[PDB]
């Protein structure tokens, strides 16, 4: 009933159509697969389940987490399977993942995400034929990943309903992402990323090309030219491509056993799974999910807004994130202490776990004892864990 | 933790661009949420979260899942999410569902599956380019759901070689073919599906349409006739489209609760989960996947093969299906009572629940009181689930 | 300088994605081209060029006018090519192949039209690629065959600008399209259509079909059924489906060759060809294209209206239709005696030598003198010509 | 009876996605109208008619003839439309501008071709629909314009059985090559090229660009470079890149009128029509096209092959070009002088106006009295025309 994190790893977050532009998502995440493993001193005939968040898996083949875990070595005899939560799908598979021990089903667990927004195709049913008149080819990523079901509007539009219900303005945003950026490339030149990243080969055509740096992380961001970008969603509206997450590459995952399971391996894990939550907001404010799914988190583990040493709260939107902060008062300097995804990058379905690995390793690096990753969930919903160190 | 089925529905299986042919995935899903909340008398806003299986979501919009809920009536307070395990995606996601209230992280879930064969649409990466040449557009229902990602030969391949192991000869599987399509419409047509089918109204231009009855049952199967069809896959193989299940459209789902919150609304349940189980194996033998699977679900539940009153074993393909029972060897009287997946229809994500759904109302039916459901996975898996009647 | 037509031959113009939904243009067109060798008595050897007007030839391969010739028995140190005049270009072809045989440059000439817009395939641009977004598919019989390329609209659009300015109302419309319906479905039924239609063989998978009568001729046109006929194109407007001309397939040609050339041969020509013309008029009225070039083709003809035995004036719209015999003044009873492109159907390539082979026969089975045929083109422009029975 | 050719323009060639790489074909052809009317004193109100070779149109819309016509200040009241016989498109239609006016039915003809291979679309036949399998998206500009549709290879595996047949090694190809290089980039050095071209303004959103200087031409090209290139269609093959021809955009055109309207308009003709002359082939071969179109060419004309003073011979692959030179004999230092297709490009709609336009201002410039052009056809054709300055 106590299931601990034994380890964790990432590969470095890619930029749109970047290094990773033609690197299948099951190849990103076997390399995490195997990097948790040999960080833990645990094989891969040891796992008994890979699960593996993934929003844009089309193309890929049958069941991509089935492909990562076989890649990475795990035996035929253990079983895989990808779940989709859009954005929260890295964080709550290692959710998912804890359960599996919590009932007795399962004893190690490799969970976590995996994404490829750049291999994502274009798509269109053509069974019934088209008979006359032009089609539209439809992008995965914008349909299954980036557009509201409900409204037919970008998630960038529901950040411009927070922005203006929470009468964000344009500069506030502006300032709330510089601060990201410098913050992300403080961290990068200090080499706080080299412990959770883990280096990904490359293997394409003319040789092979060795990734182990975020490359989306802007170097000596500016606010006046970021004040000169036009909006990107509303043409009268506040969100720009500066002060909003981008469309990014990557895979993140940790490595899940009991307590005890850890104890006698000599393990000494980077934290332990104290509480989780999920819970749905109205899908025109979807950024406003973390603020009940990070009260119920913290209400199952007994702990007060202030009991937190670090936070990591996902960074969709500046709109979003801003809105989350102050709702919450947590104090924002214990907020995304080395970036947030405006500068880091936002790939859907490992953004989950992406964002533990940061809070994970950043609390051992510090010696921060009470930790909580949150993220914003498109559709309305939004999902937290509190972790805490051992 | 008692967790029990409080109640069930299921859509008509539609054939393959048949009566679903333009009917999203989400749209099957929605009524099977509203149905098994009528039939238990349970409203919507009293669900916590709806957990839907679902292989082939590509064109469907941000997680098709949270659509069916929001549709069904389900508030945007809950939460929703998809999962993919291939042709056990419908039965895991019951299993998951169980999880969600033995850890006491809810108390009400709609869990189940739902596919749209028909709607899969083509795809294509076309981000970097095509400078010179002709691409493919790659059909998502056969590249994501079923042709084997290591191997690269189609799931009807892999039942040839399980027959050729077991040495399952073209007359062999074509009388187990025979005895499917007999046995569902004899079911059919003594209504025996009634109880477990919710009618969808399919709206139209040219008027609503009310499918009710499983269409792609066939009626007056002849042996000669099928011997006279050619191998679908192998042209010096066994396996033919008449001993092998269709493509088909279609949605199943369960509502779940604690036994204790059941007695206190005065609902009857269909079964208690006892035990559940996934186990992999070789992916060329993927058919296999049902045999350790159900050993291992009945050795949780502290069962003996003997002990089985009732067995759903899923259809997938006459080959893999004779190979299943010949190793576990339970009486064949007791399995698939009413016809199975070659006759009835195999909508991949949603098959788990479908055959979950044809299982309890078939024990509530004839008074069993032990019953297991499995089903066989691509890529080298089996899912299994082991019921109890209250 | 005097060239006359030998024979000719057209096959049956089927419906849109009817008898020839999936038969290429090049194969329709090498059946015509061997109907009017052998009822001419020339064989293929003889052939110097094969000219076929075709508007939609993309995905066809390389000069589908080649393919044909090739097909149909023409040797390989003949010569052939297409062109494009749009619903012109099966008459601007015969006049193109009488202008080899005034220069002195050729001897015989099969000159003729072919479409097969049923093949028409949806295309996009997309060697740059497409980083993000939707794009569209386009239909090519759409886009290159009936939407101006000036104001972006249907091609009935300009007809509705047509009815505009000359007044003609829904009730005319219709009218006169019941009497071209009238008049196609007694001509079907009499057999005046036997002698110029040459039979086609759709070979395939379950058996051959051999196509010898105009799928598109519909029986028993009612004014009350046209009348209750939404607009096809303006919400507002008065073309519907039943007074406009339909989507078609067909290909029809002529032999051509010197008047001293049939009297060597012993061969009794249909018709000598007296003039033709080609005149531009405004995109926006494009029906009104007949109107010029009738009367440039009667002035370089030495010809009065008057002296008209017989017209041929193709029924792209009733719209345009009724304005070219409002304003050359002809008897009507003379003009579509066995229906128009309204019944009959409209393969915009090779309409052209439909029309002039309805002409030739019907002038051939009264005993008509002098005969006109006429069609008006898209982007504003019209092609007339005047034949003279022998 | 007398047909001169009044003015001449063509625009640069640009390479494959270059500079024109965005441009439609319509918009390069409406630049050369404009130019050899300007460069003539002669209004866009006094050309009867347009006449434009272009083998892919796909996707352009009506008759991009008549768009180039209308955009180049042509009246509506006059005629546009587009023919295709492939690589001699270009050619052959200045051959039926001047049959316009020998029969009287045309006094001042704009005759040319124009090539976008560039914006050449990816095409599929989708109106009977996909219901199972991949299908291919087909290159319009490999599919329709470089592949053979009798045999099913490209253009260069033609080249490879012309090479076989006459025993032409790799390295006698590629000194051609050489040779070619070398006078096509002496001759852009010496602005020789810069009468015939006309420039085109690129139209952009970040700024316009002047492009008047054919961007295809390669500098300083090495006889060993092209040695270490890979065959392109047969792995024992000899035919490469280096000695075959690109893939290009561009247009071309000339004026044409009579010798007494040249004479009463004070206009200075660049050369008088003397013959032309086309012939088929083998499709096999289809290089060897310009061998019997250029006699037959001479016999009309009633020259010798020693009466010619200059040749521009399309090269097309250096295969097909050192036979057709080796058979025909003539004086390979006046063939090509300002170099061929090799080095300058080929874009196939254009491709038979560009080389007349090299012909006629290389015959004016060195007082070249008899010149003579021709270009091979795929499918197994060829086009010739016979020109003398006045
Ligand atoms: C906002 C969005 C549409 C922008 O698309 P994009 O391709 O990533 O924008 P880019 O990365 O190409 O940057 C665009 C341009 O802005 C400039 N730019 C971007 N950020 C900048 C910054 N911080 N400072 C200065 N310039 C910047 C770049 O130079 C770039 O090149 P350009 O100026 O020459 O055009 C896209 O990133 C997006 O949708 N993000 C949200 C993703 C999302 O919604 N996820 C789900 C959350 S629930
Ligand atoms: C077999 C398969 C490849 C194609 O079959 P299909 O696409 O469904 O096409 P059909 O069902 O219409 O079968 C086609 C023909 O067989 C005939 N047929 C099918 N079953 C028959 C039977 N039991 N008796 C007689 N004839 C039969 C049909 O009538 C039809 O005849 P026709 O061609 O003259 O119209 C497809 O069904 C398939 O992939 N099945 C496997 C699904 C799967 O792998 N699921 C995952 C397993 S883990
Ligand atoms: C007019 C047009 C939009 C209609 O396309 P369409 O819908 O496929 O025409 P269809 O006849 O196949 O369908 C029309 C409908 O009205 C009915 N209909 C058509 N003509 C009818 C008539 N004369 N009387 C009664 N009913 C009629 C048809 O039955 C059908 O209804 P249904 O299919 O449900 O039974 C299309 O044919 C068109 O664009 N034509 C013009 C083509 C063109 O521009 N050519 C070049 C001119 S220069
Ligand atoms: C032969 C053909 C397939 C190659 O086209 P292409 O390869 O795209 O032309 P490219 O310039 O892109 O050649 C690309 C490569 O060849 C090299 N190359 C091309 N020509 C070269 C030369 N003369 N010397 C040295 N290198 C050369 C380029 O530098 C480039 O190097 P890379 O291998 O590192 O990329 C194509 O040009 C073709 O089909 N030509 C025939 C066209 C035709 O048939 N027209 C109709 C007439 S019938
Ligand atoms: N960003
Ligand atoms: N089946
Ligand atoms: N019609
Ligand atoms: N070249």
């Amino acid at each position: 009933p106590s299931i601990v994190i034994a380890s964790a790893a990432r590969t470095a977050v890619g930029s749109f159509n970047g290094a990773f532009a033609n690197t299948p998502a099951h190849e990103l995440g076997a390399t995490v697969i195997s990097a948790v493993l040999e960080r833990a001193g645990v094989a891969a005939g040891e796992v008994n389940e890979v699960i593996l968040g993934q929003v844009l898996p089309a193309g890929e083949g049958q069941n991509p987490a089935r492909q990562a875990a076989m890649k990475a070595g795990v035996p035929q005899e253990a079983t895989a399977w990808g779940m989709n939560q859009l954005c929260g799908s890295g964080l709550r598979a290692v959710a998912l993942g804890m359960q599996q021990i919590a009932t007795g089903d399962a004893s190690i667990i490799v969970a976590g995400g995996m994404e490829s927004m750049s291999m994502a195709p274009h798509c269109a049913h053509l069974r019934g034929g088209v008979k006359m008149g032009d089609f539209k080819m439809i992008d995965t990523m914008i349909k299954d990943g980036l557009t509201d079901a409900f409204y037919g509007y970008h998630m960038g539009t529901t950040a411009e309903n927070v922005a203006k219900q929470w009468q964000l303005s344009r500069d506030e945003q502006d300032a709330f992402a510089v601060a990201s950026y410098n913050k992300a490339e403080a961290a990068q030149k200090d080499g706080r990323f080299k412990d959770e990243i883990v280096p990904f080969i490359v293997k394409g055509r003319k040789g092979d090309i060795t990734v182990d740096a975020d490359e989306y992380i802007r170097h000596g961001a500016t606010l006046d030219s970021m004040a000169k970008l036009r909006p990107a969603f509303d043409k009268e509206g506040t969100v720009t491509a500066g002060n909003a997450s981008g469309l990014n590459d990557g895979a993140a995952a940790a490595l899940l056993m009991s307590e005890a399971e850890a104890s006698r391996r000599g393990i000494q894990p980077l934290g332990r799974i104290v509480s989780w939550a999920t819970v749905g907001v109205d899908p025109k404010v979807m950024g406003t999910g973390p603020i009940p799914a990070s009260r119920k988190a913290l209400e199952r583990a007994g702990w007060k807004i202030g009991d937190l040493d670090l936070v990591e709260a996902n960074e969709a939107f500046a709109a979003q994130a801003c809105a989350v902060n102050k709702d919450l008062g947590w104090d924002p300097s214990i907020v995304n202490v080395n970036g947030g995804a405006i500068a880091i990058g936002h790939p859907i379905g490992a953004s989950g776990a992406r964002i533990l690995n940061t809070l994970l390793f950043e609390m051992k690096r510090r010696g921060a004892r009470k930790g909580l990753a949150t993220l914003c969930i498109g559709g309305g919903m939004g999902v937290a864990m509190c972790i805490e160190s051992l």
